[PDB]
């Protein structure tokens, strides 16, 4: 775990436990389709804080 | 507190902890990016093995 930085920097150690709780609700029928619309929202909230970040000088 | 037996049978377990492996290799400075695209294969399949046995359901 040379990765153990990046992870605390990414928060990573956090979002991989609302998946569980995400999942824990919904026990949806199908798990990995469930994943990616998750997945797809949170790389939406990822971007907002980019271009969000390119308005800072 | 019975997602224990949902993790177990859908072995989300085995499945979250490849996800930190993928990026503790690729260390990608967006992995929520990284992530969906993962699951958007990974649902590939999921839809490649749902179809697969409607055929042979009948």
């Amino acid at each position: 775990k040379g990765c153990e930085l990046y992870v605390q920097l990414h928060g990573i150690q956090q979002v991989l436990k609302d998946c569980i709780v995400h999942l824990c609700i919904s026990k949806p029928e199908r798990p990995m389709k469930f994943l990616r619309e998750h997945f797809e929202k949170l790389e939406k909230e990822e971007n907002r804080q980019i271009l969000a970040r390119q308005k800072s000088n």
